[PDB]
């Protein structure tokens, strides 16, 4: 080829780079966009990664070349990662580094990013549910038939409750933090795989639950089985109606009712606030790619 081109690429090369810089994209829109609430959400996450990958391993497969800043750029960013599912952390050819990205980038997106998502999305129906018992309080407290009294409807509260712990009690896929529970049948991890996530998520050992041959986290019940256990100590309800009680009592019960609820709020919290970090964390990688997608494009002529 003696006539003049635009870049060292080649047509198949560039076709490459091009699908590449779309998925690179989608995906970033996507996992900016698409928040890890439901569980179709998280499926359009997992596969905007997936589409990201496979453009990587076309990348690599296609041997599309790389100037030198732009391996030690993307080899930098990339090397070295993903130990204890915790964050830590030569003459490398081109073929081989696009390998690399692609493996390393798909392990940060499944064995961190992957579970968050499911770690929010699991919490966030887990409180939303909570929420919605929350505002049953209205029709449930009702002042004292005279003067300073108050009366709880601690049966349908304590009911209500209840069938929440309940729920989340069992383990499947929509009380397992960790791991992701992909498919049918119980996914299990090691404990130390268990607790190194535990960790993570400052979740206390309770979380920590077995299953046959292995271990999985779950939400925190602790809070709401306080709030139960506080509701058995107002005292068996009247007949078949609701419990009176003072205000003393009442006031006691009711802090405590709320220094629950205000624990689950920060258990919560710290998981999004973690998730967050770690959405950004996969998007800087996610710029990188971009970033370097790009400088190969430009004219080289």
């Amino acid at each position: 080829a003696v006539v003049p081109s635009t870049t060292e690429h080649r047509g198949t090369d560039i076709i490459s780079l091009s699908q590449a810089a779309t998925k690179i994209h989608q995906a970033q829109q996507t996992l900016q966009s698409t928040p890890p609430i439901s569980e179709e959400n998280n499926d359009e996450r997992t596969l905007a990664r997936q589409q990201l990958t496979s453009s990587l391993n076309a990348l690599a497969k296609s041997g599309v070349s790389l100037s030198a800043e732009q391996n030690e750029n993307l080899r930098s960013a990339f090397s070295a990662p993903t130990s204890a599912l915790f964050s830590a952390s030569t003459t490398i050819s081109d073929a081989e580094i696009w390998d690399m990205v692609s493996q390393n980038i798909s392990a940060i997106g499944d064995s961190y990013l992957g579970v968050y998502e499911n770690v929010v999305a699991v919490y966030t129906d887990f409180y939303q549910a909570f929420s919605d018992i929350l505002s049953k309080m209205g029709g449930w407290l009702l002042p004292g038939k005279d003067g300073n009294t108050v009366k709880l409807d601690v049966t349908s509260l304590k009911n209500d409750l209840n069938s929440l712990v309940n729920k989340y009690n069992q383990i499947n896929s929509n009380t397992v933090l960790f791991p992701a529970q992909s498919g049918s049948g119980v996914k299990v991890a090691t404990e130390a795989e268990a607790r190194q996530w535990l960790s993570e998520l400052n979740l206390p050992n309770s979380c920590l639950k077995s299953y046959g041959s292995g271990y999985v986290v779950t939400v925190d019940l602790t809070p709401l089985q306080k709030m139960v256990q506080d509701i058995d100590g107002l005292g068996a309800p009247g007949k078949d109606s609701k419990l009176e009680m003072d205000n003393a009592k009442y006031q006691a019960w009711q802090s405590g009712f709320k220094a629950q609820e205000e624990n689950m709020k920060t258990t919560l919290q710290t998981l999004t606030q973690k998730y967050s970090n770690a959405n950004s964390l996969y998007d800087n990688l996610v710029k990188v790619l971009s970033s370097t997608i790009s400088s190969s494009l430009e004219t080289a002529k």
